[PDB]
């Protein structure tokens, strides 16, 4: 099996590359380094410094590497950026995505595994409930629209052309090598600021001083494992979440514990157009044997250590 990982120089992408290499697979990376780092790509892994919006460059990567499978992690992956720059989000996530699908058809790729988003696709998840894969998309931002739209394209490419596909709707993915810009960016923000002894802003869920918003935090190593399972054996839509929510206050407490510091917390009103609660139903994926191996406290500890370990 020869796997091309778009966005493989990025946070989730680099963990996927390492995971796949440890399963005897030939792996290549396609990445324009917009946010990814050349240093994240292991020695000996073919690296195509290519923008997915450059059809001729995508074609070159396919010709040179000859992938059998494609893992599509490359994206404009900041909700904020998408609201302030919907055209960039569209060009990268849809136009770039489509160039990739067209190369997949041309080269007879056997499966495309897509990084989708549970947080941005499902909308508000009521108390007591967990978003399930049959819930209808309720996109609120351009990022959500481009991800939802790309899933429609995967479905129509499967139906029309026979391209097999899986859409992994990730929860809030955190861990070593993450930046502060993705859906679980708060983990990096808190880790860096708590370590530096800077005040942290705790945005309210509804009232300044409350516990803050609820998300399904899933450790990046556990996401990489779900990705391998998906690649080998799955088709269709699967949530990749723990099925348990944590509040922003709980994240801060875990970061403080791991850093061994008592941070200065400053409450703020809710950030406008942020979800109060998102928790994903993990049942569909867990029926195929996947479970998080790394608990929340342990994962936060591992993330903090990574931020401590720079020079
Ligand atoms: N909490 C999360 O981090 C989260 C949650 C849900 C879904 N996702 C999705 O997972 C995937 C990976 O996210 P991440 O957190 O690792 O972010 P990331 O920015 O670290 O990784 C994305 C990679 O894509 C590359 N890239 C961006 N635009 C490109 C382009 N036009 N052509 C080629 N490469 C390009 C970047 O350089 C980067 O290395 C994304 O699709 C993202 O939307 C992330």
């Amino acid at each position: 099996m020869r796997v091309l990982v778009t966005g493989g120089a990025g946070f989730i992408g680099s963990h996927i590359v390492e995971d796949l290499l440890a399963r005897g697979l030939e792996v290549a990376v396609l990445d324009n380094l917009a946010t990814g780092k050349r240093e994240n790509v292991p020695k000996g892994v073919p690296f195509f410094r290519v923008d997915l919006r450059d059809k001729e460059g995508v074609e070159r990567a396919f010709r040179e590497f000859r992938p059998t499978h494609v893992s599509h992690q490359a994206a404009q992956a900041s909700v904020k950026v998408s609201v302030e720059d919907p055209v960039l989000d569209f060009e990268v996530n849809l136009l770039g995505g489509l160039n990739l699908l067209e190369a997949c058809r041309q080269y007879g790729v056997e499966k495309l595994v897509f990084a989708s988003t549970g947080g941005a696709i499902y909308g508000e998840v009521p108390e007591g409930e967990r978003a399930e894969e049959t819930w209808p998309p309720r996109p609120k931002s351009p990022y959500a629209a481009s991800k939802a739209a790309f899933e429609h394209y995967l479905s129509v490419y499967g139906q029309s052309y026979g391209l097999k596909w899986v859409s992994l709707r990730y929860g809030n993915v955190y861990g070593p090598r993450q930046d502060p810009h993705g859906e679980a960016g708060v983990v990096a923000i808190f880790a860096e600021r708590v370590l530096k002894g800077l005040p942290v802003t705790l945005y309210a869920r509804k009232t300044p001083g409350d516990e803050g918003c609820v998300r399904d935090y899933v450790y990046v190593g556990d996401v990489a494992e779900a990705h391998a399972l998906a690649l080998f054996s799955l088709e269709g839509i699967y949530n990749v979440g723990t099925g348990e929510g944590h509040t922003t206050r709980e994240v801060l407490m875990a970061v403080a514990e791991a850093a061994g510091k008592a941070p200065e917390v400053q409450p703020a009103p809710p950030r406008p157009g942020d979800l109060e609660r998102s928790v994903l139903s993990p049942l569909k994926l867990m029926a195929h044997g996947w479970r998080p191996k790394v608990g929340f406290q342990e994962g936060i500890r591992l993330t903090v250590d990574h931020f401590r370990g720079a020079v």
